């Protein structure tokens, strides 16, 4: 009965846009989200670790958000990553983006110190109460937080009325399905890992939010075309593609969104900057990795669209 | 073009058969095998873990194979796990299953100790040689083995002729499709996570492994039916209900596979015995969930068949 | 040989110091830093993750260093903990730090993101370069940081003349011999792990950075005195008390630096305020508890002064 | 109060004894029982991991401990490591070794599969009822076994009034504190991880068990007279060297085992054997390490006694 159909497709995470001092930039913020209104995505994830948001300060957060909005509102689903270190800049961000008209805002867990089942479900909860009357997403990212959403702590977020779902990056596609098995029909799953987007959305994930995303928009609706329509070794041969170009842009140096940045530059022309220290920078030997998974991208789009 | 359509189907793990005494007993033995050929499953894969493999002797394993082979052979593809703690018994398992016509041989790599690469590719390839007619089956499970197949040990491994591919239990379904991607058209991968049978067939697993298929081979033969028809919400149905059994299983006091061996005496006649110690066996609070679950999978038999 | 005898001995983590509005008090600093003074350690360790740093803002973490040195009048060594998500924040408290005329500046590795070990020598060299006259120390807690200090990034760092070494947060004490052993005696070595105090500076640490120290600074320098005498069996028996009291603050609902704020508060009248959300408050069932733990501070004071 | 003191001091592991064949060797083990004697050693750990127990029959392990029975004459404190993978494997040898009045017979947990803490207890209580007469250890060796010896599981086994204490080979010294602490003075912790021996030691381990004390007895001895006199600067100088050739002996291709074989052969004339398979063999390239480390023994007894 509740309607959650603004979440079910492909949502790309969205990168972070700097300008050439390293600061973010409103113009380039409003490019990528053009760019993602034109691709026929169904929505952005914003200000999640993809958009680097461990390495940003809330006032950063407000300017990409705002920039957003200004071109997406309307057009695209918008999910707000409103999670900080400490529970009072996370709340300032709910109620920001909450001021902002986004669909739904989410959370990491608490981050470097193991914090027990109690105080994560009051981190969350305080996030949300920020937002009162706001879709709220759990992502669930054990391997870098250091904690997991466990069946015991869903059941307690569950009694939040506001929570839809979970945008799940753990690595067990076991996961999407408890989730799902547990919450039932009034609630989404999102698949985390790209690099098994079609194992997690036939268990049950009905949404995608993805770090890759962005790189290849084209090949993900693809691929979520083929699931929808039963066509499994179409979806299967896209699945394999789409990998082989994430393991590329993985070899270089340089931060993987260092890649994916200069990519769009070569496919695009869009300028979103560098990756923010301490993320590592592309060297020039990793120009050749980049052309490489950029025209990898033209090639397998050539080949499934 | 190496033919491995034998491999591609439902292979469920075959479950240790004791006496009263709890020695191998030949007659429970062939009584499985016998229901295996009657529910029509592709093969069985005998002396896993699963088949309580690490509790047994090299002659309780070569009494399980003979007795197997007496019933299956002809009939079901027969895959002999034939790994154990040292070497030079597993070259005398792997000699023996080949004078008796096995499909394959397989072998977890080595335990207890984190052995490095060299070690493992040495182990697998002296048992190989000890079977070299005979196909091997490389078993991933780095969870239990401390070790894993890595990319780089898998190529070194795939310079033997007789390594046909990787039964994977391994949680990530992006280990099935790296491996398949390295490996190409020449190998198969088995699913081995029962509760992700539908992800990790979808992703390029063209066969199944599975320590639950036995309490339940109809189910699996279904899903397996559906995956193959494109038909993914079907599919999704019997996983859930597969995997809603596993967990009732897994809430006894008594091991898994103990619970297994009480539901196929209630919903088959079969009289497996009890599981080896240091497997916890049933006590008497464990026979309602043993009654629940036996009950489970006859209405999901009802549902879905 | 480089003189690092400021740094031998005993420096407790210096808590974070709030009003009732859960602002930094510059009075509650000032207040606990005037405590470390009378208390006879050897120094402080400012704005660590025990001083809730991953929660705090660069202006509070400016406005804690300000008020220590303000009062410290000389008498402590003072290592501030410079480290932040990003590396543009660390540099602006490293600038500030240096401008105090603070003893070393501290860096954990980057977090939430497993970085590659060029890009995490890339931060640690770059905060470096922005108090470039201030000795440096690594701080390895691989457990909360997802990333450690291994053997070969230790030699890179040594590359930096300002790297005086390491404060180590690792269970095995075998790294603090390896850190020692690698680098000899122009280098020291910090225990991290409190409850193993005396085990690592028996293999080499010959300083102590500890989070439980604020709570009873009277043992762990009884401790060390014991140690330096050669007087084992004194030292085990302090470091048991120690470690039986860590064990009933670690018990409660409330976090571990809310119950020793609380402590503070009876055993010394100290206000240090609250500890910062996320990290969960004290409830009442808990004061049962931090009085017990204040007792048994207070009694083992009685038994080894 | 129970008297352990036969327990207290170096009880280096003793290692697999094999003729050209590859078979035990009475003469060779009786060989190495007589080098322990001959080096004034505690007592013997037979048949461990480190004694290659893994890879060994039940009829192997049996030949083992009665060559060092026949030779020992009550020189030795002898503990028997009797786990296997199954329970009836492992009572046969319990009962073999109180047969041949041992004084303490060792267990791992079970391995492979993590099984729950009742069934770990059953397991440890079924070996030790086959010797009821008999001292029992507990080994704790999570990183290998994958399942721990918890607080928990430790209260359970102090029920069994054969229990003495526990072999820790986890890394964290704290684990010992905490063991030795609960337990108490009826009860002894031996030091696991020979490169931590001197802090294991103070913070309450009483004895040591090692794998590498074979090789270099007298430097372990020394350590330990060492730490009873307080002398800590001469005892890290002992370790430290200790460490640096423990390191040198695992830089080979061949497995530790297999240097340490080799080491014996130059420095000794002992003829030991090979290791078993899948232990990797010594290639012709690592002989310049076995030389390197057999020196460098040579040299630190030079120095140090
Ligand atoms: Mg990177
Ligand atoms: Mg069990
Ligand atoms: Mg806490
Ligand atoms: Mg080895």
């Amino acid at each position: 009965m509740r309607n959650l159909e603004k979440y079910k497709g492909v949502i790309p995470a969205f990168y972070a846009c700097y300008d050439k001092e390293g600061n973010i930039s409103p113009e380039g913020v409003q490019g990528l989200t053009k760019y993602f209104v034109k691709k026929g995505v169904k929505g952005v994830y914003v200000n999640g670790s993809s958009g680097e948001c461990i390495y940003q300060s809330v006032e950063d957060r407000k300017i990409v958000l705002e920039n957003v909005m200004k071109v997406a509102e309307g057009k695209l689903t918008v999910i707000a990553h409103v999670a900080c270190n400490n529970t009072k800049d996370s709340q300032e961000l709910a109620r920001h983006a909450e001021g902002l008209g986004v669909d739904a805002i989410a959370a990491i867990p608490p981050i470097y110190f193991h914090l027990p089942e109690y105080a994560i479900a009051q981190y969350w909860n305080a996030i949300s109460a920020a937002a009162p009357n706001t879709d709220f997403v759990i992502y669930n990212i054990p391997q870098l937080a250091g904690v997991a959403l466990t069946q015991n702590l869903f059941v307690e977020m569950r009694k939040n009325p506001n929570v839809i779902g979970v945008a799940n990056s753990s690595m067990p596609v076991q996961d999407i399905q408890m989730f799902k098995q547990a919450a039932g029909a009034e609630y989404i799953i999102f698949n985390g890992p790209d690099e098994q987007f079609m194992s997690g959305r036939v268990i049950g994930a009905e949404g995608a939010i993805g770090g890759t995303y962005g790189a290849m928009p084209e090949l993900y609706l693809k691929l979520d075309e083929c699931i929808n329509a039963g066509k499994m070794t179409e979806a299967r041969k896209i699945q394999y593609a789409c990998n082989e170009i994430i393991y590329k842009m993985c070899s270089a140096h340089g931060n993987m969104y260092a890649v994916i940045k200069a990519i769009l530059k070569i496919n695009e022309g869009l300028e979103l900057g560098a990756v923010r220290e301490p993320l590592p920078a592309l060297v020039d030997e990793d120009m050749e990795i980049v052309k490489e998974a950029a025209q990898m991208i033209c090639d397998a789009k050539k080949k499934f669209l």
